């Protein structure tokens, strides 16, 4: 089994304040589950080869997803910003598989990824524990 | 816009204790978002014609989903029990649309639904406010 | 150190839905901390001889406190109902110490406590793990 | 009644991740209640003349309290850092009243407060809505 524990840091009040509005788990590797403990969010998965997505919305209306998973025994992550209301995590998560439009960024097995939304909000996923079955990462909004 | 606010009541410690492990929103009607306030869970949707699903897991390993939405301006709900680990909410939610295997129970536009899992856990969704754009319902595990 | 993990069961929608509105920790035994994990609430204490209180309010306005702690290496609990708005947990917790009017109930070291409020809400605290440093209890609103 | 809604921003992972470990409400002005909604924390009070405290602990073990309230119809705030484990919020909140050693800081009715802890963690409380009965503030760990 694999687990990924996320700590969420929001740096800049100017960018608004984000909260989770959706949490999905992909059906590969025997699925998995999100849980919360001490302000953190942990994705527990039945094995290597699946993932999950957290969608955030700011009190300014901005919508973004954070994807984390394990691909061939190595952690991966991605961030998608500038989402329309209809582009829910339910739509996004499957796009990393079956030759979907996001599978390429899963295949990179990134230990860190950052991007800045068209509206000017910076986002970063950085793994602090990059090896083993108990993975850790920070999610930073700025 | 439509919103559905859920209060979760767990009645019987013998059945274990459930917590949310996944939350999905379907992409119709301009999507939607889950939010938590005062222990309750609210699904806010851009209009009539979409839905969302909460998946629960008990500390005894039992997995079940609760689906709520609005179909042609009337509320609906459903409960699916006896799920395998790979049957995530991500898999379940879309099954209510595109002539999927659960669309029939969405079309009923039920104001109340109850079922008992094969392992003996009772589940009920009962709307306390059944009309208008601000819908309310209790979710009861027993 | 000692810990007490609580699982909250709410059995009867007719009594309203309760949520936590305050959490205190008494300052003996090197204090302690409340944390949430998987829908449960854990009080971690620096040793034997302290306690904490959760105050709950129903959406019908009813106010009650649940007290749990360790006294001379044995778990204790109490429930106070019919609280006025000014009787916050900050007022209640200390009443269990220093000639306070509730000290006697700490001294009982109860592994179970039941009480019904004047307005008719049943409350129970029942420890499921009653020995050791990792205690567990169900809190039942009926 | 008065309310104060807090949004918590954590800017620097190097200082560790903070979570709430205690929430108190002082017993003047008919008391009050803490509630969570969309990742924010609201203290609702029965009138002017009371307050509440959130105690935070970082995963590095640092302990700090944030106090907010209304004094003579104006918002106030304070931050106390370098707390020992036994200095719980239950100890801190009352120190703002009755010849307590922190009463002076309530009397200042500050709309902003900044302080850096001895171990090097910056803390700020900044009200974004500074007038009326529905107050708003950002809490920034830097
Ligand atoms: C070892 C590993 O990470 N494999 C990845 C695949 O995961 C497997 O997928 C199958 C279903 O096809 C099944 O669910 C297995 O349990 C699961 O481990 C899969 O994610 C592919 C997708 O391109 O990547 C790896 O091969
Ligand atoms: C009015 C209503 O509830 N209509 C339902 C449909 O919802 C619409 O779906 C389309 C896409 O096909 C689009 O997203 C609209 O915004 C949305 O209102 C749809 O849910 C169907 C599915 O069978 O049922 C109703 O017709
Ligand atoms: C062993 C035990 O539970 N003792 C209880 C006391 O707790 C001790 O309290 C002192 C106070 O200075 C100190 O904080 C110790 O750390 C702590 O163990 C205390 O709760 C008394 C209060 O009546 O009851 C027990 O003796
Ligand atoms: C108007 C106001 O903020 N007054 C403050 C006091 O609050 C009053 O306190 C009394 C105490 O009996 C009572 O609870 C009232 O409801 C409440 O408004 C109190 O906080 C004092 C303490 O120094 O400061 C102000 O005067």
């Amino acid at each position: 089994t694999y687990s990924i524990t996320l700590r969420v840091f929001q740096r800049n009040p100017g960018r608004g304040f984000f909260s989770i509005v959706e949490k999905t788990v992909f059906h590969y590797a025997n699925g998995g589950t999100w849980s919360e403990a001490k302000g953190t969010h942990t994705l527990t998965m039945g094995g290597s080869g699946t993932s999950g997505v957290l969608r955030f919305m700011s009190d300014k209306g901005e919508l973004i997803t954070v994807a984390v998973g394990v691909h061939n025994y190595k952690r991966w992550c991605d961030v998608v910003t500038g989402l329309k209301p209809e582009e829910t995590a339910l739509v996004i998560n499957p796009q990393y598989y079956n030759n979907g439009p996001r599978a390429y960024t899963r295949e990179k097995q990134l230990a860190e990824y950052n991007v800045t939304s068209v509206v000017g909000t910076r986002f970063e996923v950085k793994y602090t524990v990059v090896e083993g079955n108990n993975l850790e990462a920070n999610v930073i909004f700025s």
